[PDB]
């Protein structure tokens, strides 16, 4: 996260971090026994790593728990990042308190100008690197659709939305990749996308979760 403030530990009680040796993507607990995340993070051996803040220093409120299934979305494509998204199914459940609790899903899209926390361990530089430990916290609006395909002309499916500064200065960042997008108290979108980090008129593209709900219930009433 380039440009944010320090979230506070486990003030983001649903944020979790994928592990496979050392932290390569966010994501989101949606219920105890699944997280979701953006397809473009898919790996395998996953372990997801619950209750942190500092992720290089055992504080006491982690849980650490291995993937027992991934699925990536069924039209995924890698080349466009249409549908970025996977859900992956941890081995046994969560056990949920104040500080590891899943988000909610939405039951309707966020429209422009729905302010939302954007958080990450990705990079907080938007010319070079550094990554912090602890969690990063962004605030920042959902972009209109047309300021949205006027940054990114010829890129923007209806599956995905802009938010952040068209000024620039104030982005998700490389690591942030299938963290939350959390609007009124719902997960709203998955970091996916940008050209580079907080540069002007280069917002972060985000996955529109409220179109995937139905896919995210079906299969998880299934697997
Ligand atoms: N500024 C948007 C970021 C670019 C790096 C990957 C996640 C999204
Ligand atoms: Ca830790």
């Amino acid at each position: 996260i380039v440009g944010g403030y320090t979230c506070g530990a486990n003030t983001v009680p649903y944020q979790v971090s994928l592990n496979s040796g050392y932290h390569f993507c966010g994501g989101s607990l949606i219920n105890s026994q699944w997280v979701v995340s953006a397809a473009h993070c898919y790996k395998s051996g996953i372990q997801v790593r619950l209750g942190e803040d500092n992720i290089n220093v055992v504080e006491g409120n982690e849980q650490f728990i291995s993937a027992s299934k991934s699925i990536v979305h069924p039209s995924y494509n890698s080349n466009t990042l249409n549908n970025d998204i996977m859900l992956i199914k941890l081995k046994s459940a969560a056990s949920l308190n104040s500080r590891v609790a899943s988000i909610s899903l939405p039951t309707s899209c966020a429209s422009a100008g729905t302010q939302c926390l954007i958080s990450g361990w990705g990079n907080t530089k938007s010319s070079g690197t550094s990554y912090p430990d602890v969690l990063k916290c962004l605030k920042a609006p959902i972009l209109s659709d047309s300021s949205c395909k006027s940054a990114y002309p010829g890129q923007i499916t209806s599956n995905m939305f802009c938010a952040g500064y068209l000024e620039g200065g104030k982005d998700s960042c490389q690591g942030d990749s299938g963290g939350p997008v959390v609007c009124s108290g719902k997960l709203q979108g998955i970091v996916s996308w940008g050209s580079g980090c907080a540069q002007k008129n280069k917002p972060g593209v985000y996955t529109k979760v409220c179109n995937y709900v139905s896919w995210i219930k079906q299969t998880i009433a299934s697997n």
